[PDB]
């Protein structure tokens, strides 16, 4: 219940609150709306217990760069809408006009609650429960273990559960201490060799120029994969002897080099993973964003999955010198090659496998939308498992892409994990679309002259 210090990245998304720099000036926050039968009564009195259990959930963001743990918060409580008597083209307007009061909401630094709950009642015994929560409150995998413990106590309120014994200010303290020497110079002379012929990010195609953007404004694009698809993926993924990340960041990379005219190119992973400091490390509420960056190399006549193996001892490598976080990696980048303050690598992949054994997040309805906002990326293809189901949802700059490029890039990437799951490898990209009948026309130019 006392102030500590951020994280790397906890330091990154307090950063990315400032509007000087390109694509910032906001704070990143996660959206997710639902359509439950349950009822909001209980889940609001089972969330005043998740409250309690969870100390960082009772924490605020300190403008000192620091973030502290209450010792105690105002009750919360959430409200329903009642939109039960409204026509059809009533209710549709209160949903999506508090969609984008949640969505451009921004929590002020050391205000109140860094979260929101606000539900909607579509029909008496229907509701829209809807839950946001800026990102440097807690982590994708907290925010299920929240709904896990929301649900038990919404079926149980008064099944006690076991008090924690670790909290998410300990791993803070475990944190600054763990980042010293011995590993942390071995990590820095493996990424310090591998400098001198890193790959840039790939220069994808853009509408605009993010110099004249500031202020980014967000949108999305979500597709959920039948679980039958994700299985054969990663059986696929087994019979390569590859992990599954490996397949995704290299049909990411393959969408990429296809669309920025690169050979090698880099990409920026975020990796979870915490780190293992405690026993109980999996089972709290807490921050768990990294960052790490992809030696790749597309230049092949290879299959895809040769791509893949080349790309996972890769990854391993950069995971076995992690102790030097990737943004040290860009200081270091940024210096030499003269990259001055620009966005250096803004192509970023979200590896969030192993969404959860049930996913308490489905538990409650049925998912309607889904929404990001993630300060300083061009665009954040964040690929996550959802009770055998896979989600893949693309958040991006939008002021920075035309519409049917981004449209193309991810169905380009959907029709890749198809074919991984169809035939074991891809095909070329292709493109047709309002492109090629342009080009056969304009190469129409044979005329009968001998």
């Amino acid at each position: 219940s006392e102030p500590f210090s951020l994280t790397e990245v906890q330091t990154a998304y307090m950063l990315g609150r400032n509007p000087q720099f390109e694509l910032s000036g906001i704070s990143p926050q996660t959206y997710f709306e639902y359509e439950t039968e349950l009822d909001i009564a209980r889940l609001s009195r089972s969330f005043q217990k998740v409250i309690q259990r969870h100390p960082m959930l009772r924490a605020v963001i300190l403008p000192e760069g620091k973030q502290q743990i209450l010792r105690d918060v105002p009750e919360y409580e959430i409200e329903v809408e009642s939109l039960v008597s409204m026509p059809p083209e009533k209710q549709a307007a209160r949903l999506r006009e508090e969609r984008s009061r949640m969505i451009d909401h921004v929590f002020p630094l050391g205000q109140w609650p860094l979260f929101e709950l606000k539900a909607f009642q579509l029909q008496e015994h229907t509701y829209l429960l809807c839950f946001r929560y800026d990102a440097l409150l807690m982590d994708g995998a907290s925010m299920n273990l929240v709904g896990q413990d929301l649900m038990h106590y919404y079926h149980q309120p008064d099944a006690q559960l076991p008090p924690l014994s670790f909290t998410f200010q300990d791993y803070m303290h475990i944190y600054d201490d763990m980042k010293r020497g011995t590993e942390y110079e071995t990590a820095k002379a493996y990424w310090t060799n591998k400098l001198p012929d890193f790959p840039p990010a790939p220069s994808l195609l853009l509408a605009k120029d993010p110099a004249e953007i500031g202020t980014p404004n967000f949108q999305s694009l979500t597709t959920i994969i039948t679980k039958d698809k994700w299985l054969k993926l990663r059986r696929l993924a087994q019979d390569k002897q590859v992990t599954p990340s490996a397949l995704l960041c290299t049909v990411y990379g393959e969408v990429l080099a296809f669309w920025s005219n690169q050979r090698r190119l880099a990409i920026n992973l975020t990796v979870f993973n915490r780190y293992p400091v405690h026993d109980e490390v999996e089972q709290i509420v807490g921050d768990f964003t990294s960052l790490i960056l992809l030696d790749m190399d597309m230049d092949q006549k290879q299959p895809f999955f040769t791509k893949v193996e080349q790309t996972q001892s890769t990854l391993l490598d950069g995971l076995e010198h992690r102790h030097y976080d990737g943004v040290e990696f860009i200081r270091d980048y940024t210096r030499y090659h003269q990259m001055r303050p620009k966005a250096v690598m803004p192509i970023v992949f979200t590896s969030m496998l192993a969404g959860a054994g049930a996913f308490a997040w489905e538990e409650i309805g049925s998912l309607r939308h889904i929404h990001a906002r993630t300060p300083q990326v061009y665009l954040d293809n964040v690929v996550i498992e959802k009770n055998g189901e896979l989600l893949v949802s693309w958040n991006y700059v939008e002021e920075l892409f035309d519409a049917e490029v981004m449209e193309s890039m991810f169905t380009q990437f959907v029709e890749l994990l198809d074919q991984l799951v169809e035939q074991g490898d891809i095909n070329p990209l292709r493109i047709s679309q309002k492109d090629y009948a342009l080009i056969d026309q304009y190469n129409a130019t044979a005329e009968p002259i001998p």
